[PDB]
């Protein structure tokens, strides 16, 4: 449209869906109960991103936020996206090392804090309490990064695809907050179509690129 | 009121209530923890619904979308209802047969795309795009429908009271798409007040009506 | 600011801050899991309320809402907070005493009924209709705090502990129904500032309080 941003919403758009039809097929056929729960989580991930990349896309996600005195564009259904795909990305990795259940509730709501935070910094038309938000939620995530590395007898194959995610996981993520930062939402350093640009190739690589890493391994089967 | 459909909204209040109170009274002095979760899960259906229902009738749950350059009056609150109560039904029926978490999983969540899809098409402002999430959310139904067909050595009970309520899942919850796509949601061929008595009596068969099944059985006690 | 309820939203955002890196100090070296699970519900509890404390303080979780012909300033984001600590605080409950999931899904779902028609009676523009609202969120609170009651071998640790807790959480929590109605969202008897002093107490005994006599106790350690 007349967005600029609109063909990187229109690409991820389709690569979710194309992810989410590749993850669907795949697991025909499986029967492993534990294989189908990664299945599962790792099919409703993408699934729910299609929804709302395309709900970006015809703009029905997109509200104006007033702050720094102008209308500011913001794309507040990556959040509502975000607020599922996250937990579910950490159960993901938490069945595959067989936490704890204190341990994937700490995760779970470590995580729905720093979501809600960051959709609350988002939305606040007070620009410098905006990044008071991004700090919290930002402290949030170094939590949860920090149980993925220090809180965690697993065979082999579960240990060895556990440490590439995991290794995925930090990297991706880490790099959210500073789009951000610099980004429309944040400091106006960098437009939003670019912005946009760069959130979409973190979510394709931490959904889609994720889910292949880990459907590909046996460390997903009994 | 002064909106025709106030009757049926009443009605639908009145019968949600009063199923409510006669699940909790018939689920008093059940002590078979297997039971306890079925009358949980299914007390608790007509439960929200009453609520929806009331904020419906007080006018709570109702606003105005424009969309054909009209003011179209969008109850919104069926779709708070039902993002709780749906997967609460479709749990009744996974943990009848006893289905894998991966199952239940695929389940909740095609569940929580298909009312969230449905609840942007009825919020979306251009017209045309209504029927596209239309045919997504109808697209998880499906999926639903053909994990509850195609997906699942019960005790004979069990499978009887599955297969009962397995048939009347699909043909209520299958009529859903349809009334939003003739009514005031969608192409606006059926009237407000008529669609709004269809919805009361899907969903009062599919709450109070499946429970009544239901509740009935031994299927639900180990 | 000049918000006279502001220096009690400060000194609550900070007594939940603090309690919450207590608690997470407190927690480090768990390694029992039960102890874990006690741990992560009762840490997450007054980090939530923390986010929504500061969103008072900030002022982005409150908004005008007209009734009885005046814009009257309602603090929504409690129950955004109320959501989600208040099941958890019942998960702790249940947890200790082993519940059936059956009893913690009927506590859950009407715990989520009780904040969820508080928050449309919170919204609702029909000053007579606000105390309806008010009347079935109170009968879904009497459910919980019937079941906290008669609905209950444990070792004796565990049942000396659920005594107190027990007892703190209903006289507590039957004090809110009270606050809210004599305040600024119900009959306007006491001002917004004294009511945000009062809601300031009960929810720093009620999170803070709580998780301090909880997580003292061996009854959370297998
Ligand atoms: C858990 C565990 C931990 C809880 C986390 C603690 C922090 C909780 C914060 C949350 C608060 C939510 C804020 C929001 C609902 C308030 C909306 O008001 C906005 C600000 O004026 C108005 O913007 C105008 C438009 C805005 C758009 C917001 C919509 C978003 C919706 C995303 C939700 C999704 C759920 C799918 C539902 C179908
Ligand atoms: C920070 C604590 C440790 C965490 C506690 C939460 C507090 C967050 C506050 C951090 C800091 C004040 C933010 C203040 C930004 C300030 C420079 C705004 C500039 O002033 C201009 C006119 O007043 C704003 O117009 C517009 C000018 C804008 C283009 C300037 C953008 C501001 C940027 C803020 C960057 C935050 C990162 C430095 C934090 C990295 C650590
Ligand atoms: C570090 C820790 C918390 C930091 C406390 C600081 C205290 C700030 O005092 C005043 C400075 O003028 C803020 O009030 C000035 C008026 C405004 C009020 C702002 C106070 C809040 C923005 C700070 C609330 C605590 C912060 C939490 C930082 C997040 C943490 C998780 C990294
Ligand atoms: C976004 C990209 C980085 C852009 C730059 C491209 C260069 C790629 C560097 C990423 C890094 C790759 C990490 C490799 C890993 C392999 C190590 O595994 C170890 C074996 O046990 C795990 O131990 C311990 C594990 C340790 C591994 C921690 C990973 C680091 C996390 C980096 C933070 C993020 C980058 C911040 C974003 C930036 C763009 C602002
Ligand atoms: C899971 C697993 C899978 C996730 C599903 C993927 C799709 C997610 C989509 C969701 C997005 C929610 C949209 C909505 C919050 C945005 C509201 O903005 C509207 C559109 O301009 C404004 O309408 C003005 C009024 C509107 C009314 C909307 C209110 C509704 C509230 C229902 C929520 C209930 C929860 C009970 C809370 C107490
Ligand atoms: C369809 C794909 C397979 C799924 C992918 C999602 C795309 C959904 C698009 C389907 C289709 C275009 C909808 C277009 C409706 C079109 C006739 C609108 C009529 O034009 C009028 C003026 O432009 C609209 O005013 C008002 C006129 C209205 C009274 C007309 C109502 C439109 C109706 C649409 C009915 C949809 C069902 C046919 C789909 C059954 C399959
Ligand atoms: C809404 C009503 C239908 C209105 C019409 C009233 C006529 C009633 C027909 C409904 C049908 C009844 C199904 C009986 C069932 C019994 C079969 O059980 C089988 C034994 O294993 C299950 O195997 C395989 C099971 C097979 C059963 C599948 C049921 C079919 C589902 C029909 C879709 C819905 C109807 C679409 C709504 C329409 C009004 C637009
Ligand atoms: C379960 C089990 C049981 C389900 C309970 C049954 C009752 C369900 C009722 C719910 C309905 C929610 C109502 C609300 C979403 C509608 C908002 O419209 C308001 C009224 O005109 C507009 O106020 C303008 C502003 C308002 C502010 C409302 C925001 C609040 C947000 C709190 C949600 C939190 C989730 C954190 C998300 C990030
Ligand atoms: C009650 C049933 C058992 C439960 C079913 C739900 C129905 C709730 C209705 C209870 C009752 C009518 C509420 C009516 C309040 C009425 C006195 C309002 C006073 O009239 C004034 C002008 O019309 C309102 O202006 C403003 C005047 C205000 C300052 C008056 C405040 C009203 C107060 C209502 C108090 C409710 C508690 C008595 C309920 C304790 C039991
Ligand atoms: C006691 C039980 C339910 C009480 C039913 C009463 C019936 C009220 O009849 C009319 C009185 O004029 C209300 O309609 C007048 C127009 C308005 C409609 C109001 C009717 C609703 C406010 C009542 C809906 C049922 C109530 C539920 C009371 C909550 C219960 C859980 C304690
Ligand atoms: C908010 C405060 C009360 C303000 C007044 C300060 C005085 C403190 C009185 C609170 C009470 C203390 C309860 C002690 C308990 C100890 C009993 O344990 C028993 C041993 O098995 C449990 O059996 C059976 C257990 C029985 C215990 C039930 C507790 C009662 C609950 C009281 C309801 C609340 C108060 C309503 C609030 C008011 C301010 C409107
Ligand atoms: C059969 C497999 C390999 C997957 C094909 C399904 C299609 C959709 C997603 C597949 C590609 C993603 C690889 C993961 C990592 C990346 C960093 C993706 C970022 C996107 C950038 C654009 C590059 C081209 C693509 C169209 C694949
Ligand atoms: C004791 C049992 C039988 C239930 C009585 C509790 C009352 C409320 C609901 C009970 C009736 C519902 C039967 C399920 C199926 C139906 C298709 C219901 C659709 C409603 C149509 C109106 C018919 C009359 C009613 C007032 C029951
Ligand atoms: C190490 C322990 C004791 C806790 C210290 C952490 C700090 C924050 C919360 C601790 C205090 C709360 C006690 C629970 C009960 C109360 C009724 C609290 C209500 C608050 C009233 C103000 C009194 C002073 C306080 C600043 C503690
Ligand atoms: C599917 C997409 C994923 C994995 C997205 C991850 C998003 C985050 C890790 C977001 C983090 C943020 C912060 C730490 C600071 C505030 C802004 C956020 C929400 C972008
Ligand atoms: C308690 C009520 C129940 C069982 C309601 C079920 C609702 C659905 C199956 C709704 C389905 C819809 C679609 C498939 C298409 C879009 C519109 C919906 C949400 C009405
Ligand atoms: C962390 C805070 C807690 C424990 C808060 C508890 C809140 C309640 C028990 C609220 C109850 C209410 C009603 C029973 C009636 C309507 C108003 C409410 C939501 C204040």
């Amino acid at each position: 449209t007349g967005r600029p941003e609109w063909i990187w919403l229109a690409l991820g758009t389709a690569l979710m869906g194309l992810g989410t039809l590749y993850f669907l097929v795949k697991g025909m056929g499986v029967s492993d109960p534990d294989a189908k729960k990664f299945y599962a989580i790792t099919t409703l991930v993408p699934a729910i991103a299609f929804t709302m990349y395309l709900s970006m896309l015809l703009g029905y996600g997109l509200t104006m936020v007033p702050f720094g005195g102008e209308q500011n564009p913001i794309y507040w259904a990556r959040y509502a996206d975000w607020l599922f795909t996250t937990p579910l990305l950490l159960l993901d990795l938490a069945l595959l090392v067989d936490a704890d259940q204190g341990t994937i509730l700490a995760l779970v709501g470590a995580d729905g804090i720093m979501i809600g935070t960051g959709l609350v910094g988002a939305l606040t038309k007070v620009y410098s309490y905006r990044f008071v938000w991004w700090a919290i939620s930002t402290a949030a995530m170094l939590y949860i990064l920090y149980v993925l590395f220090f809180g965690f007898s697993m065979r082999p194959e579960v240990a060895s695809t556990f440490k590439v995610l995991r290794n995925v996981t930090v990297v991706l993520w880490s790099a959210y907050p500073v789009v951000w930062l610099i980004g429309s939402e944040g400091a106006g350093i960098v437009p939003l179509n670019i912005e946009t640009l760069l959130f979409m190739v973190l979510d394709v690589s931490a959904k889609v690129g994720f889910g292949l890493i880990l459907l590909r391994s046996r460390a997903i089967f009994g």
